[PDB]
This record gives C-alpha cells, sequence and structure tokens, in this order.
C-alpha cells in the first residue's frame, strides 16, 4: 500500500506524475484517492466518473446513500466515503466551479481537507469541468497543502505546462 514511484518532487509534500489517477491508484493502493467532486456526489466526466466507472458504478450508489442520509455536501467541503477497489478510502472534494461564478477562494478551502490525510493520490480540484486555472490549482495545492500529496496529471501536455510554469513561480 501506498507504494508510489516515478513522481517528480516539487516540494517535500508535494509530487506530480503523468498519469491516469485510475491506473495509479490500481498500481500504487492508496490509503485515500481524492476524487474531483460536486455537492451531489453525481459523478459526471473527469475524474469523479473515471472512478466510478472503475468501481463498476459502486461510487454511485455509495455517494447516492451518502446523499440520502446527510444531504449535499458545502462547497469546498468533503466527505470520507470507501476507496473500494481503487483505495482504502476515498476523499470526495467540492472545488468551486468558477463556471457558476462560485468562489475560488473556496478553492483553498478544498485542498485545506488535505491535510486531514498523512498520504492521498490527488488530482487537481476545479482544473478540469470547473473551469479553474490548472496552474492556479497546482499553486493553491503546494500553498494549502501540508502532507504528501502525490498529483496525478494524465494529459502528457498540460503535465509539461504545469512543470514549467511551476519552475517559473517557484525561481519568480
Ligand atoms: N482520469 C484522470 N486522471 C487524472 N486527471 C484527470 C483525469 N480526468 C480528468 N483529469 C484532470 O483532473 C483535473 C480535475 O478536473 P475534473 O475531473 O473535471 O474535476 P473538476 O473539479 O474540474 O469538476 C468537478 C466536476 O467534474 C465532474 O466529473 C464531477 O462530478 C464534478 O461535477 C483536471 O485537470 C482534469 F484534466
Amino acid at each position: 500500500v501506498n507504494s508510489f514511484s516515478g513522481y517528480l518532487k516539487l516540494t517535500d509534500n508535494v509530487y506530480i506524475k503523468n498519469a491516469d489517477i485510475v491506473e495509479e491508484a490500481k498500481k500504487v493502493k492508496p490509503t485515500v484517492v481524492v476524487n474531483a467532486a460536486n455537492v451531489y456526489l453525481k459523478h459526471g466526466g473527469g475524474v469523479a466518473g473515471a472512478l466510478n466507472k472503475a468501481t463498476n458504478n459502486a461510487m454511485q450508489v455509495e455517494s447516492d446513500d451518502y446523499i440520502a442520509t446527510n444531504g449535499p455536501l458545502k462547497v469546498g467541503g468533503s466527505c470520507v466515503l470507501s476507496g473500494h477497489n481503487l483505495a482504502k478510502h476515498c476523499l470526495h472534494v467540492v472545488g468551486p466551479n468558477v463556471n457558476k461564478g462560485e468562489d475560488i477562494q473556496l478553492l483553498k478551502s478544498a485542498y485545506e481537507n488535505f491535510n486531514q490525510h498523512e498520504v492521498l493520490l490527488a488530482p487537481l480540484l476545479s482544473a478540469g469541468i470547473f473551469g479553474a486555472d490548472p496552474i492556479h490549482s497546482l499553486r493553491v495545492c503546494v500553498d494549502t497543502v501540508r502532507t504528501n500529496v502525490y498529483l496525478a496529471v494524465f494529459d502528457k501536455n498540460l503535465y509539461d505546462k504545469l512543470v514549467s510554469s511551476f519552475l517559473e513561480m517557484k525561481s519568480e
């Protein structure tokens, strides 16, 4: 468990890899895989749908049970559900949907949830369907997270641009 391999280390606690989060989950067997969710735990495109599909939809049924009991999450909030076959647990975190003008400042709140967990395999919250700049998502992660976060970026082109943007931002 937690056998992460082939990451580039950006800070003492932030690692990045050009990889699909589901395939990493299957290789690594993490204690915590992070889902970039919405407040209803309705897993659409993006990481949520990729993770959900890999669980043969058990993730969405569990989420439906969670929501029926406790109601929707808040933006910036989270909940720990089961990791099924991918991880021990899945951290479901709701970043701001900047497409709907939700407060980008809640991206910081979202990443805070990471600090409740020694080690996580995570994507870049709000960076796809929710419309945030991926560079900005990385900046907020490295600035907010103090635990060990292994970031999976599947698109090689985004990953190269993200590394070169981080080198610039760290050196100023
Ligand atoms: N298989 C994969 N492995 C690794 N990285 C992947 C990936 N698939 C995508 N990414 C990238 O991960 C980041 C997060 O992007 P999104 O997955 O779209 O989450 P976001 O917070 O923007 O929106 C949440 C909403 O999306 C709905 O799925 C969810 O239910 C909610 O309504 C982006 O850089 C993607 F490019």
